[PDB]
């Protein structure tokens, strides 16, 4: 057997999934995995505009080279806070990981076939793997606007605790973090927690979400992420792993515990070992030897010989992150664990190729891929695998990555399909799980419930659509799962229908009506209907549709044939009048009395089969006889026999129905004499007689034949009996009119309310006037359920009695998931945080606009290092790389452009006035980060006057140790519009000795101006008369992150400045005896239209004149 | 002696001011920030330095985290798969994040002392 | 510690009406960031316009003058006199409720630092 393994095999009984690609349920996730699609997409701006953080170089400061991810297509802020009893403020404070974890755990509990009430208060454990808690940073990046419940809402631990808090669980609630392996590690812990027996159930959950750039920037700093945006497992294109948003929850139990609880099994986690990488070549580097040892130890613990193919796993959900350094290690570990100890290959496929590397939940994700696969006998393919990586090829001999949905390899008979899951978290925590397929060696009302009537209506709609989509599913199993294997919730509704069409139409009626009930009460009072209320053709559908009812009818027939020969048999109404199609009227005593008695006997037997605990009050005629059986003291056979033999009232304080010219009068008095004479030779529940007012409300005094005579002779004080029953049992909850509703409804309920002043106890009929018998009884059960949850009655026992063949299956797997309200988006975003996640592109030379910027005040923040600005290496002064003053000028002009765009203005002209360069930014090394903060404040916004005055200051900080200082300052005067401006140049100053550009820059370097590459772009120059002119390359500069050109390449403007020195000094003269740096620019003035036109024209070579005004 | 053995690690950390202080400004974030500040690494790095191969969980059950780790370590020691198990815990005050968050719920003591009972 | 992060953990007191100086501030450019809600400013409930609690224009003026004080202190200067010129109140801050947070960012940039003058 599968339960004989050394360690008790844990079992996945249910799962709840929020996976990318609209995979909001395990079925959709399996469909995606076996039929993968290009799920990955650009990080939606709704989450955070990664383009505001994207840069081709991953190691670029404050950028990420992976602008793609396998993101969920759902609004994570849309959360059913009302469902989980979480207030709006707290729900907003919550980490979307926690909210989706709650939703997925409820989905997994539902799919496993468990009521939240059943698990409520139990020792269920929780183990959540979370690694990428963008919330607690996004919601807390700006400490202001932090909500009151932020602490618990975003705390990593709460991710687990809150789950158990909502479900009232008392088991361990760990929130694990072993990086990518976290969730799988959680499974292991859960497995351990399940093998101790201290927790009958354990949620193993995982959550990774993409809410902020923090994780992207951090991982891209190490180049961990895939710039291509896909986790190309073991492929030659392996360049990292693509982050994926996924929240998984898996209900785990010991196989024996699941079986004894009758929970449908998704798979069997036979063993889950966890090991760690030693002192590998780097903390991030995985170890093949460690993973091989993990696999071998896990198989040994499972009792599986790694060398034996029978004990081997035919599928292996590998970590498969697409990391060029990690994938080869994993392949080597797999090969050396399952091989290398000496012919179908051992299929290896990572779910992260389809749903992405989901970090914390990645393990669980792989587990799901291993679970569904092993359950469906299909080896899911890998979306991204085109060419085996050369590093992985040596270990790929015995391995094959499936590119197609491959049928499971042939197995020895009796051996379950076996798969393996590997998840390695950076740091080296490796979790390995061995999973297998579980070898598996009249209808109830369709009940729905939700925390809100809106959710209940959506549930009705979804169930109608599901029935339309799945008419093949057995209705009995569906209703039994909805009753016994689905949670009960405050807002309740129940649908009555014998077949799929009937239940669908009843669902339509319920949806149109919108009538639902809101908010351990199985106490019912059995009010038994009597003669004169029997309807034609009662039990015709029940008898002809329920074999249990047919067996009851056979017992009634046997009792009928047990009558004295004088009265044996009263002609069988059970086969003459309880017939479909005929529906003959039954008013004759000989048939009407036993007909009603049999109706009530069958109905009460069905109710007891549902384990409904009864209090009994007799009616009149048949209503008494059947009630005598309901007392638990008289056999049903005796009751029906007495009814047949007899065949041959004060209902309420305001109702009296004594009748005559008949029963309770002399008309039937004489026939009562011989009848009783025959009844003498022919024959637990609180039970109260009404035929006898008070005396015969006792167990021993109700068996006398004189009582059965009084049944038709004595007047019936039904009101008094009801009063007695409801006053001696004030704790009574509901009452059921067993038999022919609505004969006794109004007077009985009125009597109940009168006796219990103002206590309108629930009332329910089970066989209406001319209605379908199955529908009538199902509506009675529906009322019971809508009133008292699952405690009203037991459906499992009812189906144990009714239709013993084909025991109901927990089809909760296929039932629609709970329709989470999602009406309100619970999220936290300080407008600074929103401008941070969102906002403009990280403009070159400027970086990102400050979160606290305004249309009137701006602060572009950047950390310039020369290697991140390829051309910046060209501006060197005294050897040190120095940020050009032209750099500050271009920064100011680009800031002016961005400000004008913020006001939807096009700058016709851009002057820079009274500019001063206070402190040259010295770069110690090409990798040194110097902070540049350009603060630009529009002191005048006179677009009405067509002008904009903006005081600008480029503050600089060379090293984080020092404070922020002023690098440059000035003003900007923008001539703007809602979308020849400069004097024509002088007449190309006549005679100018041709300055040897090479010699000019050689002398400049001799004087410390070590200009290089782009800053030697002075094509030609010629100087004379304290003047210079010529042509300099107007080399274009464009922001790759924005895809648009800049006004000026600081190299070109710095060359223009060098023209001033050239006019001042000729090559080889040494008039430039000291290194002059631009300190104070009285007025720059740029025509942005012309500069952009020249940059895009391709000539990128413009003429220049320059006067060395002061020398 | 422990180098290369199956020693486990279970670290309880709740108040990771680092990964926020060092990452509040995404610029200036060092290259090794990912693994340096990642909560999980808190355990893994330990086993990485000591060349341990046992489980390296980094637990977070709020104030109980470290003790929970002990339990897990205890379990890991009762399975026999690890001859030794570090049960560690770490709470540090490097940023106001935790203080502001907890004070928002008034969890912290304004007097500055945990006056038990 | 990014120097912005250092100025965040460290730095001046959270001056009333101003909050905390922005991490990316300078001796020449400053940006005090605050999230004013009336209950956190006990007296602010007194300034109501059409029933709604409105941040006084005098509030903006006092914010500007306190910013001037802090700027002078940053330059180790004592303000003998403090004029506010061409001041304009463009949008009155309407507080929906005493617990509503309205972000106020006072950006003050010393266009002229002529302490010599």
């Amino acid at each position: 057997a599968q339960s004989m393994y050394p360690n008790e095999p844990i079992v996945v009984v249910g799962s709840g999934c929020r996976f990318p690609g609209d995979a909001n349920t395990p079925s959709k996730l399996w469909e995606l995995l076996q039929h993968p699609r290009d799920v990955q997409s650009r990080i939606p701006k709704e989450r955070f505009d990664v383009d505001t953080f994207y840069h081709p170089d991953g190691k670029h400061h404050g950028r990420t080279n992976a602008p793609y991810a396998y993101v969920l297509q759902d609004d994570l802020g849309a959360f059913d806070a009302a469902f989980f009893n979480i207030q709006a403020g707290e729900a907003e404070s919550m980490d979307p990981q926690h909210r989706l974890l709650l939703e997925t755990v409820y989905e997994a509990v539902t799919n496993a076939g468990m009521r939240i009430q059943d698990l409520q208060g139990t020792s269920t454990a929780v183990y959540v793997g979370v690694m990428t808690h963008d919330y607690e940073t996004v919601s807390t990046r700006d400490l202001e606007s932090i909500p009151t419940y932020s602490a618990t809402g975003v705390a990593v631990s709460v991710a687990s605790n809150r789950i158990s808090y909502f479900f009232d669980w008392h088991g361990p609630s760990m929130t694990i973090d072993t990086a990518c392996s976290s969730s799988l590690v959680a499974v292991h812990l859960a497995v351990q927690q399940l093998r101790t027996g201290q927790s009958s159930m354990a949620i193993a959950a995982g959550a990774n979400l993409i809410l902020g750039p923090m994780t992207f920037v951090l991982e891209s700093k190490l180049s961990m992420l895939s710039p291509s945006g896909r986790s190309r497992m073991w492929d030659a294109g392996a360049d990292g792993y693509a982050r994926g948003e996924a929240v998984c929850s898996v209900v785990l139990k010991t196989l024996s515990q699941a079986l004894r609880d009758g929970d449908t099994i998704e798979c069997v986690i036979r063993e889950t070992g966890v090991n760690q990488d030693g002192r590998t070549t780097g903390i991030t580097m995985p170890n093949h030897s460690a993973q091989e040892a993990l696999i071998k130890a896990t198989y040994a613990q499972a009792g599986l010989d790694i060398t034996k193919a029978e004990d081997r796993c035919q599928f292996f959900e590998a970590h498969g992150t697409g990391t060029p350094a990690g994938d080869p290690q994993e392949a080597e570990a797999i090969a050396t664990a399952f091989f290398g100890h000496e012919r179908a290959p051992l299929f290896v496929g990572s779910a992260k190729t389809v749903v992405g590397h989901t970090e914390g939940t990645a393990g669980l994700a792989g587990l799901m891929k291993a679970s569904f696969a092993v359950r469906h006998g299909v080896i899911p393919p890998n979306l991204l695998f085109d060419k085996i990586s050369p590093r992985v090829a040596p270990f790929y001999k015995n391995l094959r990555i499936p590119t197609e949905a491959t049928q499971w390899p042939a197995l020895p008979p009796g051996q379950p399909r076996r798969a393996s899951v590997n998840s390695f978290g950076f740091g080296g925590t490796n979790a390995h799980a061995i999973i297998e397929e579980y070898m598996e060696p009249l209808s109830l009302p369709l009940v729905l419930s939700a925390k809100s009537q809106r959710s209940l209506k959506i549930m009705m709609e979804e169930m109608l659509q599901f029935l339309q989509s799945h008419p093949e599913i057995h209705l009995h199993d569906l209703t039994w799962s909805l009753l016994r294997k689905r949670s009960v919730l405050p807002f309740r509704r129940a649908i009555v229908g014998h077949s799929h069409e009937t239940i669908r139409r009843a669902l339509e009626d319920a949806i149109e009506d919108g009538i639902v009930s809101s908010d351990g009460q199985p106490s019912v009072l059995g009010i038994f209907t009597g003669q004169g209320a029997q309807w034609p053709g009662m039990l015709k559908n029940l008898i002809e549709a329920s074999p249990y009812v047919r067996n009851i009818v056979r017992e009634l027939d046997d009792s009928l044939q047990s009558l004295p020969e004088k009265y044996r048999p009263s002609w069988t109404l059970l086969d003459q009048f309880m017939l479909e199609g005929e529906a003959s009227n039954v008013q004759y005593a000989t048939f009407s009395q036993p007909l009603c008695c049999a109706v009530q006997i069958v109905l009460v037997r069905l109710l007891e089969a549902a384990r409904i605990r009864f209090t009994a009050v007799v009616g009149h005629s048949s209503g008494e006889i059947a009630c005598a059986f309901a007392a638990g003291l008289i056999s049903a056979s005796l009751a029906i026999r007495i009814a047949y033999l007899r065949g041959v009232a004060s209902n309420s304080p305001d109702s009296v129905t004594f009748s005559g010219d008949a029963y309770h009068s002399h008309h039937m008095l004489p026939c009562a004499d011989p009848y009783m004479q025959a009844l003498e030779e022919c024959g637990s529940v609180p039970w109260y007689s009404s035929v006898d007012a008070e005396n015969r409300q006792m167990a021993a005094r109700d068996v006398t034949a004189k009582y059965w005579k009084d049944n038709l002779v004595s007047p019936v004080l039904f009101s008094h009996a009801v009063q007695r029953a409801v006053v001696t049992h004030k704790a009574l909850d509901i009452g059921i009119e067993v038999g022919c509703h609505p004969a006794l409804k109004s007077p009985c309920v009125a009597t109940i309310k009168d006796v219990l002043s103002g206590v309108d106890l629930a009332y329910t009929g089970c066989l209406e006037r001319g209605k379908n018998d199955l529908d009538s009884f199902s509506r009675a059960l529906a009322y019971l359920w809508e009133r008292f949850g699952a405690s009203s009655f037991d459906a499992d026992e009812f189906m144990r009695a009714v239709a013993p063949d084909r025991p109901c299956m927990s089809v909760s797997k296929l039932l629609p998931a709970y329709p989470w309200d999602r009406s309100r988006r619970y999220w936290v975003e300080s407008r600074a945080t929103r401008h941070h996640l969102r906002g403009p592109k990280p403009h070159l030379l400027l970086g990102k606009l400050s979160e606290y910027s305004t249309p009137l005040s701006f602060q572009w923040l950047n950390f310039v290092r020369p290697r991140d600005i390829e051309w910046l290496d060209g501006h060197a002064l005294q050897g040190q790389t120095v940020f050009p003053a032209a750099g500050y000028i271009v920064m100011a002009m680009e800031a002016a452009l961005m400000i004008a765009g913020t006001h939807a203005k096009q700058v016709k002209l851009l002057e820079i006035l009274d500019m001063s360069i206070d402190k040259a930014v010295i770069f110690d090394d090409e990798d040194s980060l110097v902070e540049l903060n350009l603060t630009a404040d529009v002191s005048r916004n006179a677009g009405e006057a067509g002008s904009m005055t903006i005081s600008f200051k480029i503050d600089s900080c060379l090293s984080k140790e020092g404070n922020l200082s002023l690098s440059a300052k000035g003003q900007l005067a923008l001539t703007i519009e809602d979308v020849h401006h400069l004097p024509p140049p002088e007449e190309e100053h006549p005679h100018m000795n041709r300055v040897n550009i090479n010699a000019f820059y050689h002398e400049l370097g001799l004087m410390g101006y070590n200009y290089s590459k782009d800053f030697r772009r002075l094509h030609n120059m010629q100087r004379a008369d304290l003047r210079a002119s010529g042509t300099l390359d107007f080399i274009p500069l464009m922001d790759e992150g924005n895809g648009c050109p800049l006004l000026l390449h600081p190299a070109s403007l710095d060359v223009a400045f060098q023209t001033v020195i050239g006019a001042y000094s000729s090559p080889g003269d040494r008039r430039l005896r000291c290194l002059y740096v631009p300190t104070h620019v009285d007025r720059i003035t740029l025509v942005p239209s012309l500069c952009l036109a020249t940059a895009e024209s391709g000539c990128e070579k413009v003429a220049f004149n320059t006067i060395n005004t002061y020398d």
